[PDB]
């Protein structure tokens, strides 16, 4: 792997794959296999009517190009597409466990006042043979402490044993939060005042709840869910997030939808409560709207941001890989990315200037012992009005040549 | 490869993988990619409605197991399933092609006075207009020949030039045929005429069938064309679904044996412009047949019937050929793989139990990191269920005649 700053586009990514949009997607992989999901609606991306959800699961897989490949194995379509939200997929003993959430009302976020929180789980197979294949759970049994209701909430988690851990966000209401506004962060900040970061901890500042994000524990040897919860360090309002397993280290990734903009990831330190020691990261921020931008440090009511993750390539060095948009209050101009905390070493756009990619997911491993990315980007095509997830493959090199 | 004749198992298959049944399946397969195609039936598979037809390429490809895998990679759906009949599929530059009949009367051998000829093309791409393409044809050449057909699951390439396994539909007033030529000499209760009446698929069928191929060049892009090329008169045998096939840098040809002549009709293609085959005496491989046509029959009778069970060429030297077929003289039952020389069975390893019934084989071989496989596609039947589900052996080849 390198690890030497250069503009040299030393990085070549390769694209590896009527009137509808493909939305909330969903991109994992692990020690072979992957796991993709994707919402077809009719027409508008944010309010179109839903036409069908997929969740598949496959193999990653050369060919005589030494280049990665996805190759579809298992795929389920649920008899209804208008109920099913915030799949989260974790991967154990060749199988794929997809958790979603179940509601009645819409995006459980959204109408969260309304929503009973109903729970299930989808295993799939990576290798199908001729229940293996496909096993639905209606999960009724849950265990959530204080929190009113938990949901899972980011694209996949990881395994310990025989314990599933996905990411995941706690509804608590907001008369029940607990929090020191002097604690508040404005001690540079002209203009930040000391109970945002309090009701930046919903949607509305008069949102019912707040949102706290952690994990969902489910151990397979006994089946109940327990919601663990993440630590008061760096805290922000419950986001999509992920957490994956890195050199035998996990690593928590949360997405920035608050006014703390600078990059959210870093080694979690436990996982019964779930403590991540967050990276001082300078370098990588998030496209905001008008009232939290990209970079901003100060805290300010807002609720915006698009969740673009990172993974991390070398941990003595602390490389790490993932695609950002360079914007500020915008969702254009799609890049890919090597970078470490204070510097960015090398990195190639992945599209043209004015094109819009809301989302991106990153995932990364060996192939034949030469490290490769897989990025999920949520690109619109130049007429725009339809978002397709758009997969590229991208090598990290070994030497920092021409 | 061995080369030894032994009653060892030393073959090891491995599959490979709402109230319907799953019938009249394709599979090709070239230079690491594969086509297949079936048909989903609801109820009776002879009788059955369809509910999808679906022609999909892939890709063959081993995991860390070194065994080979199918991968689908590009899938069509006609959107109507009642129409499209007798597909076959050839393999050029990254393109599948798939030649279709088109149908309203249903399938074209049983309705032939009212079938008018409409004949189709799908290239589908194996590495994704280029992904799909659809063609309806309507240049045909076929000489005498009042309508020709595709009728086989695969052929091949030669430059840009396809050559897809197909059958005319001469019409039996036009026919050329001395009945002194009809093999007789051995055979008591057999009569000069059956070999003429066998041409068809009644005694009194309006047309005979005959086998051959349908040529398609690239080369000559503009427009659409298609010639009919006949089979050589050697072994004549009615018009059945065949398979000219590469192996060895050499074109070999099987044609099924749904008459009289039982014993396996495959060997090498001398030529192509016009099909001549020269047949192996193949004393030891037959297909399994109902009353009048049993296995090991070689007295010309009237009869129409029989099972696809084509074979494979692993060694032209010592012709030693792979495929499975139905160890059962009058039903199609106990299917078993089998590498076979003319004269004599190597080896062999059956695929179910006795009473396992499995009317088709097709079987294409290939090398995987250097060493021999083969995919057996097996129409077999799930247990007490009537309904056919294609299921596919893979089948790795010994060098060794070991343990
Ligand atoms: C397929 O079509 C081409 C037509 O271009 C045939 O070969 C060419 O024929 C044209 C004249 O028709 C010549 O200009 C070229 O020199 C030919 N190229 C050759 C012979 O390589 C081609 O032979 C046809 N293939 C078959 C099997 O008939
Ligand atoms: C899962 O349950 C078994 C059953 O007693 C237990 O031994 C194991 O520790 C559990 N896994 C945890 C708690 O992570
Ligand atoms: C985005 O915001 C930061 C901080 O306010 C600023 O440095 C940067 O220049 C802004 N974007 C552009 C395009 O100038
Ligand atoms: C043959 O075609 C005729 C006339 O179109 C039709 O009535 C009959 O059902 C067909 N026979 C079949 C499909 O066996
Ligand atoms: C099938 O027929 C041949 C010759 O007509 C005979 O040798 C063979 O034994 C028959 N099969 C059975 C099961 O008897």
């Amino acid at each position: 792997i390198c690890l030497q700053k250069t503009t040299s586009t030393i990085l070549k990514p390769r694209l590896i794959s009527e009137g509808v949009c493909i939305t909330d997607p969903l991109l994992a992989v692990d020690n072979g296999f992957f796991a993709y999901s994707h919402l077809e609606k009719i027409g508008s991306c944010t309010r179109g009517i839903a036409k069908q959800r997929i969740i598949g699961v496959g193999e990653v897989l050369d060919r005589g190009d030494k280049v990665p490949s996805m190759f579809m194995t298992n795929v389920w379509t649920p008899p209804n597409p208008s109920t099913i939200h915030h799949c989260s997929s974790t991967y154990h003993e060749d199988f794929y466990y997809t958790l979603c959430a179940v509601s009645h009302v819409g995006d459980p976020i959204l109408n969260s006042t309304s929503w009973t929180e109903s729970l299930s789980l989808i295993r799939l197979a990576v290798r199908p043979k001729s229940d293996y294949n496909q096993k639905y759970i209606a999960i009724t049994k849950v265990e959530r402490g204080k929190y009113d209701k938990v949901m899972p909430y980011g694209p996949s988690g990881i395994k310990q044993g025989d314990t599933l851990y996905f990411p995941a966000v706690g509804f608590l209401p907001r008369t029940e939060f607990q929090y020191n506004d002097s604690n508040c962060p404005i001690i540079h900040c002209k203009y930040s005042k000391a109970e945002n970061c309090r009701l930046s901890m919903g949607v509305n500042s008069k949102s019912h709840y707040i949102l706290r994000s952690g994990l969902l524990k489910y151990n397979l040897s006994l089946i109940i869910l327990q919601f663990i919860e993440i630590a008061d360090n760096r805290l922000t309002i419950g986001s999509p997030s992920k957490i994956y397993n890195s050199l035998g280290q996990p690593v928590f990734y949360q997405a920035s939808y608050s006014w703390d903009t600078m990059i959210k990831l870093g080694d979690v330190d436990t996982v019964d409560p779930l403590r991540v020691q967050w990276r001082n990261n300078s370098v990588i921020s998030r496209p905001g709207q008008s009232q939290c931008p990209r970079f901003n440090v100060c805290p300010e009511v807002c609720w915006e941001g698009t969740y673009n993750d990172a993974f991390l390539i070398d941990r003595l060095n602390w490389v790490s890989a993932g695609v950002y948009l360079n914007s500020n209050q915008t969702a254009e101009n799609p890049v890919f990315a090597v970078f470490k905390d204070n510097e960015i070493l090398y990195q190639v756009p992945l599209a043209e200037d004015d094109t819009n990619a809301q989302k991106t997911i990153t995932d990364c491993f060996l192939l034949e012992n030469v490290i490769w990315c897989i990025s999920l980007v949520e690109i619109y095509d130049t007429g725009d009005n339809v978002i397709r997830p758009k997969l590229f493959a991208v090598k990290i090199p070994a030497q920092c040549s021409e």
